[PDB]
């Protein structure tokens, strides 16, 4: 009995136990979905951690700037849940931005290949995964990004915001071309959580850089009227799972905020 | 087994079977609530209509213009729940905007008096109910309120708009307040419901569409925030629209 | 040449020298611009502040909630302008919220008649106004309010912001009513600035947690914003306020332009 | 006693005298700024200016003409005078990305094309020009409101979207020079692309679509929408460029009739 059983669930993203997508992964099948996992270059490190998840599941190649991992995608999931079964839920949790875009490096010293290959894979590839995976989605499905508020610049994240930026943007065009399946497509934009780079900028990989997050996330916890946990990924994956399911049939091309409620507080 | 299974929640704004409430109220019990109800003015018309949802619930009399009401209203509530108990979710699904402001009457011919009554009844009020609900409400708890996207001008809304821009905003001071007890609190923008051009634009630019003639999609989106699934959001705003507001043409 | 040479533009709000509309007043006559002010109560008191412009300007007594002085504005006006000639411009610079609402005192516990004042006076006023004035404004002409971003919750000023909000929205249908005379309506959005009643909070009138909150807010506000924030200067709001009464952002209307150091764009 | 006497501003993005920059650029020179122009043929066009003006050449994609850009401004004002204003009035998304081709049909080599035009040159036109930029300096990029999805924009409305982060960003650098960088968001403007699918060159459906949207866009601005005419889009960027929004900066200002303020 729970909030979704019997839903086949695609989660990309997952590289260790602290990922965004392992929580999201974890809860779901805690509330009874069928997954299909999908990871990017260390196959055979992902299948250790994701042998930790409360229930197995077949892990898929996906290299999201990879034509032919695409074009062979919606493929390999229906042989992974067999013909005539498709997906309910899509979850795209993948992101990356090279250090000369996001870190210490100067906003103006990132060359447009290094902020290229990240709008590609944090951005762009939103629409790929839809591209390919529309066609095997059932009427009433859902498909959700993970996104970080870009409305307002701040420090050390510089291009990976404007890749959020254009990634909001994506997903209300997304959204009218999931309608035409009957599918929904919203990103929800979570709060700071330590996840490998984030706990690297902290630990001080130099000093400047880690004191700028170390301050946005006292902030944010600050700002926030019932507070912010950043070691704790789970109210992230419960607004993931309420959007895969049938609770929030008439919303698309939106945005869900899992931040606290932040972001609604200037002081 | 629901989704709202053993909550205890407050549902006002009852008045016919087409009202927002009324399906709010009967997705709720569907999804195992144990709810406890407030009306306005004619509560023997409010009880007949009450007496059609799924399950039995109290009926309180709550007028938002009344002090004494709002005084009294926290005592009433457990009263009804008993002693020792204490609410989980709260709903308001409360407006009006006298004719002179919301219609045909030109912008400019609203007297204010008319505007401070809509205001009061439809902004103001979403306060006064998180004032008088909120220290008999548990941590983990919710409190909804009904919304109307105001971002932009349109026809006809006029003043009834001007009160939503201001709900927006009392929605984010009641999420402080509701913060301390460990209460969420939180807007649905529904797109517009049977409770012209206007309306047909609407189905026309939500990606999933949009049907006037239900209130079903409303009311389970009430439900998520009513339920454990959106821990982590507060003061803001969750659109039950189709997806029309996300998108020009 | 002035930015507003030969403009007729009535000014609304003065109380102090250190008034939003006293800089704006000033600007504008430094511009070319032809005055008419207004001013609420203590007129005798206001026309000694009105002296200290660089140019003589008519004032007029207006109270916002005052249904006579809004019904015989336009007349008045007319009068102080000559027959025959129009207004240009129009600046509402009025604002107020009483103590319960805005302040030390709980969100909760501000009265509904109080609110009701703050509100009646801050946003549906700027719709009286434009009602009044909108007969005698001459197309390509310009009304602006002023504005601070109610976009997101903050500690004191509480219930004044829920006004912001409301403002906001009418300023969108003032614009739809204004468009039918070839009449532009916008607000501008300032940071804070040491106004009377901003003196006082950071004085330590409402006491020492609500004097520390105000100083933080105003710290975090010149740190937020890029080219940096100066609130004991309102010369910066005058010369955007003097901007949109202008004929240089002439398809700009039920808008708002911010006057912050663009420190609403940033969030550390 | 214009409202730019006597400022030295670059204008970039004039190919047509239908293009808003060359509109930018002629309402610059009436009110008595001294330009400095940058193209990607246009000399003969900018030739039509009320009053000359240096054309250097400026290719966003190239990185040599953006290492030199700076040089080669300060040869054109003389050494030791400093820049102004700068104006980005750049854009292109290939076919595949804007038009009728599918949203989902855009390959990765076209949108990446258009966000470096498009977005990421925002950045590289302040990384150049900031070092010659006097205090109280501004720079003004144009942007189309991508808030919302629309038909045909798609991988253009996307771009738009990075730009005004970029803007943002841009701003935070900027404001250490005592300079501001602001969007000016403007309504539809027949330029040369306009004019084409508006003509039906890329046919009936889109033809028609583009239509729609001018008639729905003249129709909520409360001050109307003239699309033939870009002289309300050039006085804003002008008074950007002046000293009269003093306090604004990573900002948008629309220039739109208002249209994006009311729903219907
Ligand atoms: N960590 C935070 O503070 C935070 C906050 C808000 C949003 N987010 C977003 O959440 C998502 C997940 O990030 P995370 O914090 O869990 O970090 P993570 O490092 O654990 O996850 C990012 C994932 O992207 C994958 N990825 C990178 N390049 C890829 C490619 N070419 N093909 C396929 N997958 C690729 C990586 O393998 C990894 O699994 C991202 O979109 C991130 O922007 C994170
Ligand atoms: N109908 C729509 O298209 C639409 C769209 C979006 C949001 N909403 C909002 O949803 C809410 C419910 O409206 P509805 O459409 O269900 O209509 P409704 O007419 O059925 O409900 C409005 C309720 O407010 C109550 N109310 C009025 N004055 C009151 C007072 N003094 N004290 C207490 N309660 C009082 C009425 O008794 C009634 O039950 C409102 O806030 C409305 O603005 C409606
Ligand atoms: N001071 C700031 O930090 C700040 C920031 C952003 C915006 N604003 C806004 O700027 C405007 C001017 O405020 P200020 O800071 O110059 O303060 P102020 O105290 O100098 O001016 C407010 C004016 O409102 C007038 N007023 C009040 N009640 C009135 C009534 N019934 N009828 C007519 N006029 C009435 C007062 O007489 C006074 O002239 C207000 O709208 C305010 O909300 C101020
Ligand atoms: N309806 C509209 O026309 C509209 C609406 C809002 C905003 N805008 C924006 O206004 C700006 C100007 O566009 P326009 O409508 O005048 O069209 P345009 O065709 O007249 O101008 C576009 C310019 O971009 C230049 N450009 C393209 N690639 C370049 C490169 N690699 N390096 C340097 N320059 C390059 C072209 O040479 C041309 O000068 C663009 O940023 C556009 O997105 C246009
Ligand atoms: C003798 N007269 C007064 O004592 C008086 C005048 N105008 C007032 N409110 C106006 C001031 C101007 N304005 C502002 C001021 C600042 C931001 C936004 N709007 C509109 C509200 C006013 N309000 C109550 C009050 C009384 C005493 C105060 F110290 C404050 O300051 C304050 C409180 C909260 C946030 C910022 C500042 C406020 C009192
Ligand atoms: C010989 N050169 C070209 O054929 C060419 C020039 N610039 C282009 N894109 C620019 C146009 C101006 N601009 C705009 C224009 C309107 C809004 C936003 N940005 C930046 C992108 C361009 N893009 C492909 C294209 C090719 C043919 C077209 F009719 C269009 O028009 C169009 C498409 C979708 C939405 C509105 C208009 C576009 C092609």
């Amino acid at each position: 009995t729970g909030l979704l059983d019997g839903k086949r669930i695609l989660v990309s993203g997952i590289i260790t136990d602290s990922s965004i997508a392992f929580h999201i992964a974890r809860v779901a099948q805690e509330q009874g979905a069928q997954l299909v996992l999908t990871g990017f270059d260390r196959l055979r490190l992902i299948q250790r951690i994701t042998d930790r998840l409360p229930a197995k599941a077949p892990l898929l190649e996906l290299d999201v700037q990879n034509e032919e991992h695409l074009a062979s995608l919606a493929g390999r999931v229906t042989e992974a849940i067999g013909a005539g079964n498709k997906l309910d839920g899509v979850v795209h949790s993948i992101g990356f931005m090279p250090q000369t875009g996001m870190g210490i490096n100067p906003f103006f010293d990132a060359p447009y290949a290094d902020v290229s290959k990240g709008i590609h894979i944090s951005a762009y590839s939103y629409a790929s995964m839809a591209k390919a995976l529309l066609p095997i989605m059932n009427p009433g499905g859902s498909i959700v990004g993970m996104d970080f508020d870009p409305s307002r610049a701040m420090p050390a994240y510089n291009w990976m915001t404007v890749a959020k930026s254009a990634l909001e943007s994506v997903n209300r065009f997304v959204a009218r071309e999931a309608g035409k399946y009957g599918v929904r497509s919203n990103l929800v934009a979570a709060g700071p959580i330590r996840t490998l780079a984030m706990s690297a900028i902290v630990g001080g990989a130099g000093e400047e850089a880690g004191a700028q997050i170390q301050l946005l996330e006292e902030g944010w916890d600050q700002r926030a009227p019932i507070g912010w946990n950043m070691k704790d990924a789970t109210p992230v994956a419960k607004t993931v799972c309420a959007l895969l399911s049938d609770w929030l049939p008439a919303t698309t091309g939106d945005i869900i905020y899992a931040d606290g409620g932040a972001h609604t507080q200037l002081l």
